């Protein structure tokens, strides 16, 4: 019992995570293969038709590149794919897992590894947030840190840092170095469309509470509504209040089964507390939690 | 910028964590040079002075052990201490990180390397509890599994999980034996003291807060309050009211000089929220956070 937001171990990505620094700006990459991917900035801070020719005059011997176990690695090539440069190496890394390059969608949670100097120093859980940010925790230094999560052997790579916006928001690229949300590494003022709540990870949160209290109680959430709401229903509510859409899912649909409450009570549940969430608490809190899946709960469950 | 509940990279602990069975009973070890720690249950459920007895007729020979890579480990010795059962290999642990065995305090928070079968699935961050629980997230399997940090290159082990008590509260050991809270590896009625907000990771919380409003609108916070309350009196209340003491801290001085905010303005901020929060969310939220630590938002600003 309990439910926790988990993290992926990390030593698969750790056998990875390379320093790497030109000119003194000190960044981090992904060494898979012969290739370590970072983000372009290390190069300095440019725009637009400006990095082709910042890539032409750059310089192999200048990347200085470490990895973990103090090895120094030799650049030989060096390519732009969107905002991510990828250097080639003299020698491939042994220790490179089964991995995928795929895209978080709105919603999706994965785990970051912060890293600084090469180094990861410590990991925790993000969900990519319906404006292409997720909400991180960095410093100088950490660019080049990794969004990841391990699935049946395999190692996704969703997410490498580039840049913080303002309010504590982060973002940056995908490992094909497209930016999430249309962002760009530059330090310049860009909009920042609202965040919605993430509906189906409320769902799963709003199971979870309820989990909880039959597990030692029996006795269904006061919270709880009683009345349903349909899905276009509530999706038309959901556009115009700050919330993505409901979409049933496998996972959706066993958390409903097992705790024997319908989706669409805790629909209604959204909507009225979101209105005026009053005096009871949901697991503690008076504001929805949206970062915990609903596969997620669904692997908690014993 | 932006705070998370941090965990500590896995890799030092993965390459610690084997799979211990006895007669059915499955479940993990730690296994540092020629020694495994593991709960005493994997020997059955028993009470009181049976457990000498029990220890006496098992037989090294049928414990079975696996390392992560499926290496079956040959058991020599076996003696308990505490609660912990202690097995001794024919070979060393060539891997075994630098280690300290520590036990945690109230408030102390550290990462759960949460494991099944000899393996580590996930992470998660815990705080130990005023009732020496952790609020965890553990299934059938998973005792064994193991609390700890990262601190300049040595891993302190601080819990080994064994119970999960009513209300999805998780306890077990230190390294050495002891059970926190002083609860036993029983499947009985146990006494479980309230568990009280942590006032030292609350005023980390709000010093976080603080941080981060500074950050983003060049102001203190609206919720500060001007006031001061002085130790001795919020500790008064504290006893009244469900929270632990506060008590100084190196950490804690540190993020008052950074913000300039005397730490006595936070504690009379928790008194006035606690006993009417308003509509005023503190970093979003409606409640406060007591899992996230001074030292873990120290090293958060760097
Ligand atoms: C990695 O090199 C850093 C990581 C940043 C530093 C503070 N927290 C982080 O996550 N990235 C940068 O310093 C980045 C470099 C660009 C050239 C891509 N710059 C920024 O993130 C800036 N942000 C902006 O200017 C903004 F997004 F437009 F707001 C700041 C001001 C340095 C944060
Ligand atoms: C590891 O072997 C499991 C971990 C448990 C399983 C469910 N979630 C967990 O964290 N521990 C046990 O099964 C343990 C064995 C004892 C002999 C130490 N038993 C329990 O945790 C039980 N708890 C109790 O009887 C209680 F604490 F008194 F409540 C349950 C009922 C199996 C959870």
């Amino acid at each position: 019992s309990g439910f926790k937001k988990l993290v992926s171990p990390s030593s698969a990505v750790e056998k990875c995570i390379v320093s790497v620094s030109y000119r003194g700006n000190n960044l981090n990459g992904l060494w898979l293969g012969d290739t370590i991917y970072c983000p372009r900035h290390v190069l300095g801070k440019f725009s637009g038709d400006q990095w082709n020719d910042v890539l032409n005059l750059a310089n192999n011997h200048e990347f200085e590149v470490t990895t973990q176990h103090g090895v120094t690695l030799n650049v030989v090539s060096r390519r732009l794919k969107g905002a991510v440069l990828i250097l080639q190496t003299a020698v491939a890394n042994a220790e490179t897992p089964k991995y995928k390059f795929i895209k978080a969608n709105c919603g999706d949670s994965f785990t970051i590894a912060c890293a600084y100097g090469g180094t990861v120093v410590g990991l925790y859980p993000v969900t990519m947030r319906s404006n292409g940010t997720i909400r991180a925790s960095f410093l100088a230094g950490a660019c080049g840190s990794v969004g990841f999560n391990i699935e049946k052997g395999v190692v996704n790579f969703f997410y490498m840092h580039h840049l913080e916006l303002p309010n504590a928001l982060h973002t940056g690229t995908d490992l094909m170095g497209e930016f999430y949300g249309g962002y760009v590494d530059e330090e310049v003022a860009q909009r920042v469309p609202p965040d919605n709540l993430v509906t189906n990870n409320i769902v799963a949160w709003l199971y979870a509470a309820i989990i909880s209290v039959k597990e030692s109680s029996f006795s269904l959430p006061k919270w709880l509504e009683s009345t349903t709401v349909s899905v276009d229903d509530y999706n038309k509510w959901a556009g115009d209040n700050g919330f993505t859409p409901f979409s049933t899912s496998t996972a959706i649909t066993k958390l409903s089964a097992i705790t024997g409450v319908d989706v669409c009570k805790l629909l209604r549940t959204i909507m009225v507390k979101n209105s005026q969430w009053g005096g009871d608490p949901i697991l503690g809190q008076y504001n929805f939690e949206d970062e915990l899946t609903p596969e997620s709960v669904f692997n908690q469950i014993g």
